[PDB]
């Protein structure tokens, strides 16, 4: 590649390939990437504020403790590329064409390769009034970058603040900071005072006995590469298991045998339920054999004490309950029923945001998924179950108690398309979480390699240690990021007579939304990913 | 395992967003717009506590549960926790870990014969799965909006296990386990 | 006379930190000669925790 | 390589091998080195002066000649890369992993490579008001490089002014000229004039008709670089002995037979030294059996005239006792008794301090190695050994005696991780030195070769005879050092039923001290290199 | 027989083997009796004769 050849090339096509019931989707994806020198080149262990809204007082009573962000991170120079997030490997008509033709989808490999590096110094000439700035090649400058492949790393590749690789091809992306959490207690007390009704901050501070310092030169090896070198991440298989691409409408109610009925006569009548029936019923009820009382093998959802607010060490974080619609609550749409376990994407231009200087946002309420809905105010418990009703007493309401069980069947979100994250690596505990609240996938070996990246420093002719960005020659680089993820679906056929709903823009927009304007800015529609209704029994 | 794990849910994936510390003294600033994933509909006050995520470490317990089956009343133990997040006084001692004693002898390991001897395993390492169930909380909706004093509720000690968590056991109790 | 043999199969542990650990030892607030025989020969075994170090969980 | 290829990578990685008693530790550093041009070209011969705090009167009649500097040297245009310490090759965490898991360790193999050479000339346009500085890569320009592999160049990495690569991966390293010297002669008496209290000079001047100056030019081939060019030493192999990884607690005292004892019956009483019993005693003494006078076939340890000043030619120099510990005779932590030959490391920020403009410094007492604990003001000698207790006169104390003898057993100080040196040249005498006072290892055969660098002139248009560095372009390197070091351990296994005390910080210290703080600065901790107990017999 | 206590360590890459050796002297006396009973025992110590504690002390 010497100076004046490239190392490589642009593929931004999505491939469908079809063959009985598998599907094979090959996506690839390009990304022009720029990238700032390094702020300063030290590793840093600094501890931050609380954040905007936390409480300064008692006013709100430590109900806006909520509002925390304390906590302790060591910085690191290097700059993280992720491309964890569906929008960054397919565009929206892809991902119609991946929901429309495919009932479940696994991940199967990825590929990633960095090429074409361009690296540049500023000089600038005169005074203030004649300044001029002029941008040279740096042919014998550096690039550093290092891939985590054993994961000896701390992984915080989540997408949760949306640090991703752009979503659409022809825009460049810029990089965020790698840096990671260190140990760190965040110990708030709600009850604390008489009256319980005050907050107090137990124990805030660094663990300093116990801290984790893993800086990336002693934990894995660095490539240097030059504007005529090229770089592969090599062959990444994924271990996980299929995500459904369906939505549940069926609860308990909706599953099963039903209801002894006779059938109504004539186009007005209502079917009527048969009285003197046989069945099995819950507890000892016979007199009223009812759909309500009849019982079931299993059961659909769990209840919560939803938006579950944790405090532990670190501070406050919400215990997420499962996900599920509140359209069978709602009536009056201007109150907001946030309850399903929702999500909320807050983004920019680069992530599907029209306009820049201004972030958009999509509430993600989950609409389609009912039958698991299950809002903890609205259940009871009754002491006995029988032909009698129980009394005022004998009769709860409002417990707000977790009903997760052995018999207890439930779904995860699965995929979000713009916003979403793609795989998750599964923590190390004794128990490994049965499912995941967020990312379709999870790894169940290690997740692909962070793959980390930083300008090595350009330095002047005079090297003072106590200088930092001084004996830095302003440099700055351009790269190329290509990606190749295969992704394994099985065929949707029609399950019913019926004509489908399939899946398109989200309700109330318009098509012109998600097309360029004038100046060329548009949005990406939000999309599903459990798009159509199936059975589940 | 022959490790303790220091993260919770707060110590654990992406960092919230902070512009360094210029000096020695300074702490690091929180960004304030920024984007991301938060729970509920909450975009306003973007914060690392509604900060989604995949899993959730720990789980809070009706802590040293008294089952009163068949049999008699039994402890239903909840998971083990370290309690020195929240100590402060070590004049009292904090046993919802679920903590154990391990009471012993001479040939179990005490060195005075006629009298037992006792170790309080308080499981001090093991953080970030710390759950103490008096000090959570659960709010009607998660939204730009402060709940009110009703939609507020504290004290509950229901269980939150459930297919998100993920919960080390206690380990290798070396002499007496 | 009962005799006994127990296996073990470990994994070794290799440091994954630049800093130094806290390695394993008698707990904090004990001495060590509570831990050895004294004039009379009567000693104590110190606990030991079996998760004795730091390590990330993701 | 060309312009625009990268000549090698980054591997700052220790790795360790177990298989059955061997333990195999390769040690990769690279570090970023910076290199100015030489400021003359020219060989230069000159001495100094006395150097700070030199007397230059009767005040402290000559006590403070102890304080000469004064030497004289070959100034040569030549820089010394030296990677002859401790932290230049390993970290605290896995010099940890060394010093708990192995007994004793010994040097294999030493590999060598300087790669990635950028070469840059500075340019300033303007007048003082608007002067602008250009950096500039001269592609066409020259690194030389000359590696002594038969040693016939004077050695000097001997680390004592810790002039070796830096400690810490991520940090830019300078490098040091190198300078040896040449036969002077620094006589000073210290028992001049009446009364003998005055100090003198006698002979201080260069020994020109007998001096040597070679060159590097004229001793060793010198490789020519160009910014697509790398550069490898080849193997080295080391030819050395095992440094013991243990301290010894025993003296003469500890060691074999106990004296006959009958044990205490309860809880508060001590054994009693049974009074007729029969062995071997020193001298003609059977009446006071006692395990003082007790024969043995050692001596542990030898007394010296402790802090030593030789004043040879060349100058006054401490001549070294052996190493011990001071903690046995302490009491009061105030005072601090230098006498076990301890050690003083005065670094700075690239070394392991913390803060840049201040240099620190570890006092290394040897506080663990005791029974070879020997002050010579405490002992005592007497005219004879017998049944009767020697009179007023036939009795000595305070002689400060050597009693390094035949019959003498005594450890060298080990491996001071931080700053302590690796390897030592052996001195090409008749009789050659038993042990070394600092450097754990003794090369056999020639130390590793002395790796000089230095920029070749780039000279401007107008080559004058007078001028030095006008006719210079201004010019300055960076490239990068790598090594491999290959130790080869024997595996550390419990020899008690008891806990030991595995290796650590030192005493005192608190672990933040060692971990970077907000803005990145951190220091390295002393690790001791002998860190556990073991049994000497 | 003969009498081992040792632990034995083998490291071989990543895997270590862990042999444990223990020997323990036992001292046994004639059973107190010969049969097998079953019966059935008191409270135990603490357990509440009255309401004092409301009960709380039944554990
Ligand atoms: C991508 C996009 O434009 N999002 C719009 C959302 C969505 O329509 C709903 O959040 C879907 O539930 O509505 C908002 O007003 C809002 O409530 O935050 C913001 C924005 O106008
Ligand atoms: C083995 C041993 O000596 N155990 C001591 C314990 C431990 O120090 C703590 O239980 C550790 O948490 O302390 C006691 O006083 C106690 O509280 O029962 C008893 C005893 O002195
Ligand atoms: C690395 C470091 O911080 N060294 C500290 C030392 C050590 O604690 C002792 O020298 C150990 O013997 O103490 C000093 O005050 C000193 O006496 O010179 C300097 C400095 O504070």
């Amino acid at each position: 590649s010497g100076v004046g050849h490239s190392t490589g090339n642009y593929n931004n096509r999505t491939e469908f390939y079809y063959h009985g019931d598998e599907v094979t989707i090959v996506c690839h994806s390009s990304r022009h990437i720029h990238l700032n020198m390094s702020e300063s080149e030290e590793y840093k262990i600094y501890d931050t504020d609380r954040g905007p809204r936390f409480p300064t007082d008692q006013t709100l009573q430590g109900r806006d403790t909520i509002n925390d962000s304390y906590h302790a991170q060591v910085e690191t120079p290097w700059f993280l590329i992720n491309p964890n997030s569906w929008g960054t490997w397919m565009n929206p008509a892809d991902f119609q064409q991946l929901t429309t033709t495919c009932r479940e989808v696994t991940l199967e490999h990825l590929d990633q390769t960095l090429d074409n590096i361009v690296i540049k110094t500023v000089s600038k000439q005169g005074s203030g009034a004649e300044e001029t700035t002029q941008y040279n090649n740096d042919l014998t400058a550096l690039l550093q970058v290092a891939l985590d492949k054993s994961n000896q790393l701390p992984w915080v590749a989540d997408n949760m603040y949306l640090d991703s690789l752009g979503y659409i091809p022809w825009r460049p992306c810029k990089l965020k900071q790698y840096s990671y959490h260190v140990n760190f207690w965040n110990t708030i007390d709600i009850i604390s005072g008489p009256q319980q009704n005050q907050w107090q901050q137990v124990k805030k501070e660094i663990r300093w006995d116990d801290l984790q310092f893993t800086p990336i030169e002693t934990t894995t090896e660095i490539d240097l590469l030059r504007t005529g070198d090229s770089w592969t991440s090599g062959p990444y298989k994924f271990n996980t298991k299929p995500t459904q691409l369906s939505y549940h409408w069926q609860s308990t109610r909706h599953t099963g045998s039903v209801h002894p009925t006779d059938p109504p006569n004539a186009i007005g009548q209502q079917g009527q339920n048969i009285r003197d029936i046989n069945g099995w019923q819950w507890g000892d009820r016979s007199d009223p054999m009812s759909a309500a009382t009849r019982v079931s093998n299993f059961h659909i959802g769990y209840s919560w004490p939803e938006w579950r607010i944790h405090y532990g060490s670190g501070g406050p974080a919400i215990n997420p309950g499962a996900p599920f619609s509140q359209a069978p609550w709602s009536t009056d749409p201007q109150v907001r029923l946030t309850q399903g376990a929702s999500e909320k994407a807050i983004f920019d231009y680069n992530h599907g945001d029209d306009d820049p200087a201004h972030r958009d946002q999509w509430w993600q309420n989950n609409l389609p998924i009912t039958g698991q809905t299950n809002w903890a105010p609205k259940n009871a418990h009754q002491a006995n179950l029988s032909s009698n009703v129980p009394s005022r007493q004998e009769f709860w309401t409002q417990d707000y108690h977790n009903t997760f069980g052995p018999f207890t069947a439930v779904d995860d979100v699965g995929i979000q398309y713009p916003w979403g994250a793609i795989w998750t690596k599964t923590p190390d505990t004794t128990h490994k979480p049965m499912m995941s609240a967020h990312a379709p996938f999870i790894c169940k070996d290690g997740p692909p390699g962070q793959l980390l990246v930083k300008l090595a420093p350009n330095y002047t002719e005079n090297l003072q240690t106590d200088g930092l960005g001084n004996n830095r020659i302003v440099t700055y680089a351009t790269f190329w990021w290509t990606g190749k993820l295969i992704l394994k679906g099985k065929l949707r056929l029609p399950r019913q007579f019926n004509l489908y709903n399939l899946p398109g823009r989200p309700r109330g927009t318009e098509a012109k939304k998600f097309l360029p304007n004038e100046i060329g800015h548009f949005e990406l529609p939000f999309m599903p990913g459990r798009c159509m209704p199936n059975y589940t029994m």
